[PDB]
């Protein structure tokens, strides 16, 4: 009896992870909504309250897609009519709820099709973008400030990014950062004028006669970039000046003499303000320092306070510059950045001084800082244990770097080896997540002894439903080549039987900085594999990955498309040499960067892989992004890096593909990694006569994530595979 | 016993049929055209002469693709620098050699870039366009006459049809007719300023950083349409100081109420040409008939002397009203109408008469009218043995209608069945050209006494190579849905036993006055299926069907993707029950209107076919371009047939594609069956949770012709359906 995970089961998401999602809105107390009401809980006792009952809005003529609200909690922004654009952007209506008389704003209502809102950080302030323009509003009842004039379609940003800025360099759509106490408000503009644009059609609803066509300003490896200006404008002077001027921001003289991006702005203080730059050759990049002249009512930004930070093996961070963590009184910093041996830790920065001082180990990494104290300064980092795949909290006093503590480590080691964590808005309480190997679990501390008040969600009820089925076990471990470890792991079907061979599919992303080897606990296709097909689902992290030291994530640099790609036909043979693996039955797919990676070792002549799918995959780099592309390839140049460019294309290997059952898969309506590339690839294995399948998915993007869109290709995928493994 | 007919046979084109294109040149002789050169032939002897050995440019500098030799056979227009565009239209470069003294023009050579070309009918007149404008040159080497300069890329087409006049109109880029002894130019302009435009990407070669999107003026069911206005222009008397002066003709007032369309120009006389226009409601048209006037300048349509054709059961015409035949003094003309019991015949008028006479009749249709002289009206019919699906010769004696005689007829009966023709300029001579069910047979003859002159191809190499290849055998035949007899062929396998149980594949078109049932002689994909993989490839006319009467070819009208679709299910129906056909193993397959109606079958819940392949279908009319679509299936409006055009997608039948295995193929850069089609349909599928196999095609059009897309998509099929067999 008991039945295994299917597919329906993973398609119909029968068995849930519960969550708790919570925000604080003070130091002591945060929200939590359920469904339908959204109540407010004291973190020191667990009590709780309603703040909005669930019927307080309906009749509102609108399903609300989401609320904010503002800082001193007198205001509620309502979100309606919300329509997705790319990764983090989409536009939508806003009306404004005065909590203040249960009344609903109705008078210089946000317009329709807004971009983006913010509540100032303090206060109920607000500023928000409409056609590519800033506007702010002091009071919600009241006009607003037209900021920006230059807005303009597809060519002109103003508070937002373009669609490279918000993918790539912010993993963001915003780009305006109120101050601390919300009197300034600083934001980016971007001019993608000279930028070509991708275009391709998006058919919509059958009712639509005539095909769309999408235009976005994208700039693919090589192609002109858009170019950015940064301002700061006083709000407070709106009410008596009739148009206050935005203070500009330029330079640094080193960044101005070629292309450069902004990558990072963050406040230190009421009056400073930090710009990380970074050069289009992403190896170089400069932090200014700027302070508001009273005086001149411009910002200046002392040379000395200037901080160089660059790489001569690779590029600047992980994706990015590391953002910069300023302590109250504003005079001095924590950012991550790898030391001389290559490892990413924190090092103490103090604004006038060049060389910071390191405060954290060796061989491991801090992943992120989380909080910052007059005392403490609270990390995350997968030195527990030496697993790269791990992830803990812990702190370092600030008098005394040698004092450590991990506040996660113990707390339940069996279950919990990977932690997020939630501060309130002191620090004086934290919401621990703990993702796996087990069921989530969250719990609710107080940081004066780190004691844990309780249990939030400890996934019960979904414990129970799986102890009735075969669920899949999960090994992590490592392999030793070149004298080096290399993490991987394995989803085992059931009562596995190492005496057994069996068929293996590796699940495949390899991409830089990547990590598909980790303690994450996952109810996903893999599961259904494994449990009801009894398939071994491996994932490798070879060079090139993360979270190990720039030695391994550098491994590929200016060289994508080749030492990611071998390390992976490598693990098939590693993984084979164990004893439990088909030789006759190996597979391999991946998605975007794992689509890359797949076909690269589908169409490498390496005789391992029987068959391969490959969804979203990039096909040749010239077709991707540029801040993407460039960080890890250079330009497209013969001064440069032309030649590897054109060397590791999906194309240039059509032919060994005669050997291989091949699926290729891709969104139509794909913004980021455009449909254009799998056009290419078909079209070459079609020039050189080799068979094999498709599957294009109408108007989805590069997530494939419509419900039913998701349902099928996944139905699609499973079919392949059991065939391809002569099934079931 | 020999090896099959494989499908490298197929897509490598081993057994390739030999042809006899020939051009008459005048009512005596004719030029044949050859791989190093050409030749004049004489059609009274059979004796020739190099008319030039290609070798004359072997130093050109480019690669000819096609030589136009003017009237005169003074001059060659050399084409090159070819670039398709859709079916028949394409760009190209132009040079012109001069035969009387052997050397190419160097001055005023034609522009890079033409749209198109054309040599007067007699002299050595050209007339061309360039960017969407006419221009004409009285002598080769001479500067050119700017017609007309109106001409704007995408928008105004002055002498060149817009996509859908190309298309479903004129089946012609050309826009424009010479006046028999080349002294008038008539031509059409197009208006597509309000026209919407379709748009797709175009990835062209992996070089290309950047996808372009292809946009072009392309009118679907109900949108704008472009207008048009049609002029003459006297290119005698076109000055070089002044410019050229065209003379408009409108009307006619019954057209101007509303949306209308030019489907027909014919010259009568060297000073009358006749005109048919098309209201956008196709079941009503009007012939105007209009004289030069030398004082006035000007070209008179005397009312009363035009005539109106029109339909109460359809449409006008099978695809669009026929072409007139003027008499010698174009007082009178003969044109193929559908008569009282709505089979199409040949009708006798007099330019001012209102009622003409049939001198043709019977349960069997006039394809085509082919020559005419004060004695003769030669025609093509599928009279013979009551075979629809059968093409032979006849002419009818003018002066007494009894005296009809079947020229092609008895040739050869076992090998010949189905004949087009194509006679000299006055009709002197005939070539007759024999296209099945025996291999293709062309033939020359003299009208005087019909003499059959001599072979010109009989295909015995060919013949000679199929002799040791199991080929496999086709049936023509017939079965009786309720009352009606309806025709249906099958391409069996070598070594046929109705004892054996056999795969049957449904080969599927099926569109209004289409026939897939004929004797013609093919040598394609089917005859691999039969001949190697032991499938038998049917193919079925029912309702809707050509060459058989408006009760049949209008049965669907405003009413698409019904009984088409249904009869196409009966027939599969019957075939299932034969006793060699395995009822567990029926496929079904199409292109275009065949992968609608693959696609409408496969959705209808049938049960009768366990997979099928739609390539580049229509998904729901609304989709499709105006001028098609319309003619068939009225308006997409409520107070028209907006429910049915609703009621009649592809998507809308989804959930019934659980039941089959079914293959969409489309390619990307189709600017027919947009892409667009076959995008609705699969999203149509995921979103009832139906699983099925897909392929697109990129930079690929309607044809999906490009060598190697052929292959593979030949090739992605053929598993398919062996597949779906085994
Ligand atoms: C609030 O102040 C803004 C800051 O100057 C002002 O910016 C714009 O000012 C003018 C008006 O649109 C723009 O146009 C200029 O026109 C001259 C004359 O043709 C050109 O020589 C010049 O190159 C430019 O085109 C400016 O481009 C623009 N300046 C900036 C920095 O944005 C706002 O218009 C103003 N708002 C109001 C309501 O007055
Ligand atoms: C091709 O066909 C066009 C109409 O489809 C001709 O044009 C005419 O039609 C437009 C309206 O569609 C009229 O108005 C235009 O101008 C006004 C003001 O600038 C705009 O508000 C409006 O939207 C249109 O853009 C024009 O008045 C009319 N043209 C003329 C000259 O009156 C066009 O002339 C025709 N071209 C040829 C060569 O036939
Ligand atoms: C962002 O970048 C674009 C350029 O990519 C800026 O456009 C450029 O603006 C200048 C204004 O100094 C234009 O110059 C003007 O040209 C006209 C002739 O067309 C001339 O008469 C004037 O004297 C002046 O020289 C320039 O043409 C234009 N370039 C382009 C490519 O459009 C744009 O202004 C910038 N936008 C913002 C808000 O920063
Ligand atoms: C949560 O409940 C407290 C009540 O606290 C009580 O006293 C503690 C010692 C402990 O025994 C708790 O379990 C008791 O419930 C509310 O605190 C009140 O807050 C208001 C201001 O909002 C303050 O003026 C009162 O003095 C507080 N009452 C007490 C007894 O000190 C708190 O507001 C509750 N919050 C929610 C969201 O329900
Ligand atoms: C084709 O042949 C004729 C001549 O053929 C001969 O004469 C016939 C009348 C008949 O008796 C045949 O058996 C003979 O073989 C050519 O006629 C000549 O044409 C040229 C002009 O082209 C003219 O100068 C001559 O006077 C004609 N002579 C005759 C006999 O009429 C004809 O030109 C040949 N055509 C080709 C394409 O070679
Ligand atoms: C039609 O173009 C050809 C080729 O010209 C080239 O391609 C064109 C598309 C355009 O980009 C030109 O600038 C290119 O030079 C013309 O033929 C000549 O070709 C020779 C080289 O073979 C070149 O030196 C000449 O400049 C070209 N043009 C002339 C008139 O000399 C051709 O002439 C063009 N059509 C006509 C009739 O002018
Ligand atoms: C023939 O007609 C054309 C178009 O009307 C004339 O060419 C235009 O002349 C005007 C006035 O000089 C220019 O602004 C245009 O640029 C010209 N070209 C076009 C396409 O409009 C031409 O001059 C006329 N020729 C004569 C002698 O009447
Ligand atoms: C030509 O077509 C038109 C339009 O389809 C026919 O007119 C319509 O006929 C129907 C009767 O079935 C009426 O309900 C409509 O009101 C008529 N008007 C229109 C334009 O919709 C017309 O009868 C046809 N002509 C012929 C000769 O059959
Ligand atoms: C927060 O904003 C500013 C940040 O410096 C605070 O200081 C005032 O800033 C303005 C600049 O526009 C100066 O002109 C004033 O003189 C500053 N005030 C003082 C104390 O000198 C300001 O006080 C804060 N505002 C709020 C609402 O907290
Ligand atoms: C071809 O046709 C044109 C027009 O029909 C002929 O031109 C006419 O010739 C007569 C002389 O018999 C004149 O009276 C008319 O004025 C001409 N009409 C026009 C408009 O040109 C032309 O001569 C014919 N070509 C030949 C050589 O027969
Ligand atoms: C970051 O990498 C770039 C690669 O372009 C280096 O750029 C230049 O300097 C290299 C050696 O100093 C040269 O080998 C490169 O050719 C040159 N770049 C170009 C386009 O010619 C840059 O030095 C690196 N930065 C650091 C500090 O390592
Ligand atoms: C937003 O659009 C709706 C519907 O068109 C309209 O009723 C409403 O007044 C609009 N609100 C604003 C802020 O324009
Ligand atoms: C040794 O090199 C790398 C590690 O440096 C290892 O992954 C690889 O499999 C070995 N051989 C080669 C040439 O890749
Ligand atoms: C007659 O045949 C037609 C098509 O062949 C069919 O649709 C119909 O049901 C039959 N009987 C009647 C009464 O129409």
């Amino acid at each position: 009896s008991r039945k295994t995970y299917t597919l329906t089961d993973y398609l119909k998401n029968t068995y849930r992870l519960k969550l708790y999602s919570l925000r604080w809105i003070s130091d002591h107390e945060y929200l939590y909504k359920q469904e339908n009401n959204i109540l407010v809980f004291n973190a020191e006792y667990g009590n709780s309250s309603v703040f909005l009952e669930n019927s307080t809005f309906d009749e509102f003529g609108h399903s609300i897609n989401d609320y904010s609200i503002s800082p001193d909690g007198q205001f509620i922004l309502l979100e309606y009519n919300y329509v997705k654009q790319w990764r983090h952007s989409y536009t939508a209506s806003y009306d404004i709820y005065d909590l203040n008389k249960r009344q609903l704003i109705t008078e210089e209502r946000i317009p329709n099709n807004t971009q983006w809102v913010t509540w100032s950080p303090v206060g109920h302030k607000l500023a928000y973008v409409w056609n590519n323009d800033i506007y702010v509003k002091i009071e919600p009842n009241l006009p607003s400030y037209r900021i920006t004039w230059t807005g303009k379609e597809d060519i002109i940003y103003n508070g937002i990014t373009d669609w490279v800025y918000e993918e790539e360099v912010f993993s963001a759509y915003s780009a305006l950062w109120w101050s601390p106490n919300g009197t300034f408000l600083a934001y980016a503009q971007f001019n993608d004028t000279e930028v070509p644009l991708i275009e391709y059609s998006f058919y919509s609803d059958e009712s639509l006669q005539y095909p769309k066509t999408v235009r976005v300003p994208y700039p693919k490896a090589g192609a002109v970039n858009p170019t950015v200006k940064f301002f700061v404008v006083n709000t407070d002077s709106l009410s008596s000046v009739t148009n206050a001027t935005s203070i500009q921001i330029t330079a640094p003289a080193s960044m101005l003499i070629g292309d450069h991006y902004l990558c990072d702005v963050t406040w230190a203080t009421q009056e400073r303000i930090s710009l990380q730059w970074l050069r289009r050759i992403q190896n170089y990049s400069v932090m200014d320092i700027c302070d508001y002249d009273e005086s001149s009512g411009r910002w200046n930004c002392l040379v000395a306070r200037q901080h160089i930070e660059m790489s001569t093996t690779g590029w600047v961070g992980r994706f990015r510059p590391s953002e910069p963590h300023f302590t109250l009184d504003g005079n001095s910093f924590y950012k991550i950045i790898s030391n001389e041996e290559g490892y990413r830790h924190i090092c103490y920065f103090q604004i006038d001084k060049k060389d910071c001082t390191f405060i954290t180990k060796g061989t491991w990494e801090v992943i992120g800082i989380e909080a910052l104290t007059s005392d403490y300064l609270y990390y995350i980092s997968n030195e527990y244990k030496g697993m790269p795949g791990g992830r803990n909290l812990y702190k370092i006093q600030l008098s005394d770097y040698t004092k450590v503590t991990c506040l996660s480590c113990e707390l339940n080691p069996e279950r919990c080896q990977y932690y997020s964590v939630s501060f309130s808005k002191e620090a004086k309480y934290y919401q621990l997540r703990c993702s796996g190997p087990g069921l989530p679990l969250y719990t609710l501390h107080s940081s004066v002894n780190d004691k844990g008040l309780r249990v939030l969600e400890d996934n019960s009820a979904l414990d129970k439903m799986l102890q009735n089925v075969q669920m899949p076990s999960k090994k992590l471990d490592f392999i030793i080549l070149n004298e080096t470890k290399f993490w991987y792991q394995m989803i085992l079907p059931p009562h596995f039987d190492k005496s057994k061979k069996y068929p293996l599919l590796l699940d495949v992303f390899a991409g830089p900085c990547s990590q598909k080897a980790d303690t994450v606990f996952r109810l996903n296709w893999a599961t259904y594999l494994a449990s009801t097909e009894n398939i071994i689902v491996a994932s490798f992290d070879g060079r090139g990955s993360g979270y190990q030291g720039d030695k391994i994530m550098h491994a590929i640099n200016r060289r994508l498309g080749t030492f990611e790609v071998e390390d992976q036909i490598e693990a098939a043979r590693q993984f084979s040499k164990m004893g439990f693996v088909d030789n006759k039955r190996i597979a391999i797919w991946g998605w975007s960067y794992g689509g890359y990676v797949t076909s690269m070792v589908l169409g490498s002549g390496s005789g391992v892989f029987k068959c391969g799918i490959a969804v979203a995959p990039v096909s040749r780099w010239e077709y991707y992004d540029s801040v993407y592309t460039e960080r890890y390839m250079g330009l497209p140049t013969p001064e440069d890096n032309l030649d590897h460019y054109r060397n590791s294309t999906v194309m240039s290997r059509a032919e060994n593909f005669k050997q291989v059952e091949y699926l290729l898969i891709h969104g139509t309506a794909d913004d980021n990694v455009h449909f254009q590339q799998s056009a290419q690839i078909s079209k070459a294995l079609v020039d050189v006569g080799v068979d094999f399948q498709a599957m294009w998915y109408t108007d989805e993007d590069h997530g494939i994530a419509s419900s039913t869109a998701h349902q099928h290709i996944y139905t699609h995928m499973s079919h392949f595979i059991k065939q391809c493994f002569s099934l079931p």
